[PDB]
């Protein structure tokens, strides 16, 4: 096992210990899961009533929670973001170190840093480019011309397609497929004719792809992911799409060609957006929503129905139904008094 | 071909014989696309108008629907369930006898039983254990300390991550992948700091894991998926969900974290879950249905609206949008009269 | 860089030269993104106002655009059609010339026209058929007796099972599935039982798959994909589906077992269809609709709800909880009067 002491702990956040800095740790776990070998926290306010009963050998608090607290604390602004730091000291994913496997194959035309990690049966076209302390998993096709910056870490059976352009400290899931040619096609009278997809991506410094996640290559211009963008798994980004930095997407969002959303967006759960149209700075969209027309007031917003017992649902939907005799009906009425 | 006779096949689900038991069988067909080699079923009671007019050789029946019959029958208490068991004897899925291939990779930490199979270019990484019997197809990669129990198939390009324990008898279609890491950020001022993801995943016995599906590894505790759970294709569940025994969830259904599914649910095609809610037993969820708050009553529920021709959309979009002046018109009359 | 002369290209859509036919391109883009060494072209009466300010070289137009036109044109009856067939040229995108790869793994039992290319890891089981001038990309499994026709195009790490047949000249983009065991399971007593999947898959001519995209194998008849048939990105097809020739399917689409799209249909993104419905010729869906009966009228059809802010929506919602007072309201006033 990796263990640690509550000093180890408490220096990596920059922590008071309000116990005994001694007593090892050995991982991490909620306040009433936690056993005596581990750090839990609280970050919710809402979990305050559970502290006292938990088993955690120790507890990452603010000032406030940890005062006249019967075990031994961990002393922080920001529990949660404290939680988040320590959580990498116990990580067991397996690092491949340095070096290629034999497997592997590598055009000469490629550059591949001296500090990164190719592992079995990898690929990697001519004209690649593996920045430094890069880690490419077993499976991995990277195509010609395309770029990792320094600190990325791809798993296994990820696809690059040719002239894929990624910045720094990227980290992308399993089964991901960047720099596909999504659907570009004209109707010469009732038949598509191949539109051929001769843009490719660029995608900015610590940014996150989840586990078979496509984002599709440019039509002509590349397709743009800015910095400290997070997408979740099962995401799909159409042709010539632009995302903003620091913008989040929840798993199973599709975003049409050539959306363009702002900066620091959340977009929950089975969003989709229409082609076309711009999403402003700082918007919240609601889970299974709909966006069907360009955003530019910040904060939240929805499509959808109040889920219900399905009876309940049928009697609304034909009460629905009947709102066109209720504003007949109503001006019927009007017109009498 | 594969073909049995009548008896051979009568014998396998307990079957009456109704005409000759002699007679071969090559394969099975719906009631109006079965020719004289092949044998169908009524499990429909609407079908029971087509069944005279059948070129089907012989027809899975109950004694009800044999009864003054014209044709061949094999009588049982359940036809549907007698055809499920019929199924498996005509698959022509090839089946790679046991022993690895000269190319796949296999750490010296890992077990990996005789009679089991490893397809060509497979990966088993340091501690990894292939039960008994177990058939592992070409391109998967089996990650650290992840378990296969014994009876279980792996289609081909299959990942599974370090730490994913599986019961036996696992079905798992290609393009799944099983213990990636999920969205876990949290935002130091605006910027999203990677929570690593350091629980595991744990599958019970008998489970189906359709094509493309993605299942993300515990925050701290594994993602539970219990016994006998049947997962179609496209489905994402997110880090820390739970499923009951004998859950099916339909194709493209997403679970977001911590949200917990008792058992014998049915979720229908693109059912969305927010996190951290709990489904009681016996829930069944229509289509396209978010679910945005835990269910304690058994029964069925819906979200979405009635599909409309676009113009009467339009027409109820705005009959909907005037629901506020109806009640301020029906307010104004309720004061005088 | 790929270059040509706008005489060459001229050629090849059979255009009209109204500046000098010398000039040389090395690429085409967009109106007002286009540089001097470019064609770009107008085909929306919309960016009419944005061509005299084009830096563009050249620009694809109708006669009547040309007309006054300050530039060099090529004209022609479709510009966005022009501007179609002329993108191939400028397709960076690598082709892997004739000849199997020594890594890619052929069953003695597998045809493998001379003019075909298999790339590095390719895998090709026993009856398999690779027709004439097809590209299978490196990690590929080809199934057993899986016959892809002449002119197919097959990217990295595309999946076929056993018994997928398919047309020519078709179209694959990475992490595909075909042939997959889709949900297939009878309830004996609460308990899931497999029913096996012993149907295959027919593709005809012609035909895209954009990526992680699934097509599930037939329960017993083949699932069906016509001809011109264009599925974009992450779409689910069920088992025993069939789509008629030249329908478009944008991405995240779900089709459930035994649906049959006519021909020349349009489902906008993450469209639904419910199982064992029809629907009819020449039908548009628009976007995240559930589609849960058959359609026979051609046209357009919607499901969902207009997205408002999440406050607006809370508002509708709750006076959409009330509809059923308001219509026994409406009934009290409708006595006295
Ligand atoms: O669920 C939360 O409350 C936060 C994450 C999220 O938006 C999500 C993730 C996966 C599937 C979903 C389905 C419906 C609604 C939301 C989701
Ligand atoms: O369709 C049935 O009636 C049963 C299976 C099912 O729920 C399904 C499967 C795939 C896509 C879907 C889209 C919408 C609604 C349901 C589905
Ligand atoms: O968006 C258009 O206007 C045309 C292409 C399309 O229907 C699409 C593609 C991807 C995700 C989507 C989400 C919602 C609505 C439509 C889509
Ligand atoms: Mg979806």
């Amino acid at each position: 096992t990796l263990s640690y002491t509550l000093g180890q702990l408490a220096a990596h956040v920059g922590a008071e210990v309000r116990g005994d800095a001694d007593l090892p740790i050995q991982g991490l776990a909620t306040l009433q899961e936690a056993g005596p070998a581990q750090l839990s926290f609280l970050a919710n306010p809402q979990y305050r009533k559970y502290l006292p009963e938990s088993r955690a050998g120790a507890v990452l608090l603010t000032a406030a929670d940890a005062d006249g607290f019967a075990g031994t604390a961990l002393v922080v602004a920001n529990p949660y973001l404290a939680y988040a730091s320590l959580s990498h000291l116990f990580d067991r994913k397996p690092k491949a170190a340095a070096g290629i496997h034999p497997t592997a194959i590598v055009a000469a035309d490629a550059e591949v840093d001296p500090s990164a990690s190719v592992g079995a049966y990898a690929v990697i076209e001519s004209g690649a480019r593996i920045g430094a302390g890069v880690s490419i998993g077993a499976h991995c096709v990277i195509g010609a011309r395309s770029v990792i910056g320094e600190g990325g870490w791809l798993a296994p059976r990820v696809t690059l397609y040719h002239d894929v352009t990624i910045g720094a400290r990227v980290s992308i899931q399993s089964g991901a497929v960047i720099g596909g040619e999504g659907f570009g096609f004209a109707n010469e009278k009732g038949v598509w004719q191949k539109i051929a997809q001769i843009g490719g991506v660029t995608i900015g410094d610590d940014v996150e792809i989840g586990a078979n996640t496509t984002i599709d290559r440019g039509a002509l211009s590349d397709t743009l992911i800015g910095n400290g963008v997070k997408l979740d798994n099962q995401i799909m980004i159409a042709h010539n799409v632009q995302i903003g930095d620091h913008t989040a997407m929840a798993a199973c969002v599709g975003i049409s060609g050539s959306a363009k959303i702002g900066r620091h967006c959340m977009l929950a759960g089975g969003v989709g957006l229409v082609g076309h149209i711009e999403i402003c700075d700082n918007v919240f969209v609601t889970g299974m929503t709909m966006v069907t027309r360009s955003i530019t007031e910040p904060g939240s917003y929805s499509s959808g129905t109040a889920m219900q017992p399905a009876a309940e649902w049928k009697k609304s939907a034909a009460r629905i139904r009947q709102l066109d005799d209720m504003a007949r009906r109503l001006q019927q009425l009007e017109k009498r008094l």
